[PDB]
């Protein structure tokens, strides 16, 4: 029952840091970004 064994829900700041793994998650669309960067070669068949 004691606080102790952890059954309590976990703080809402820890929550918050998952959030941060979803930023995480935006620099992956920074890598997406990078796929349009290949565009850049010419249309002629390569």
């Amino acid at each position: 029952r004691s606080l102790l064994e952890g059954e309590i829900p976990f703080p809402p700041t820890s929550i918050l840091l998952l959030l941060a793994c979803i930023f995480l998650i935006a620099i992956l669309a920074a890598s997406a970004l990078w796929a349009a960067a290949w565009h850049g070669q010419k249309p002629g068949t390569h």
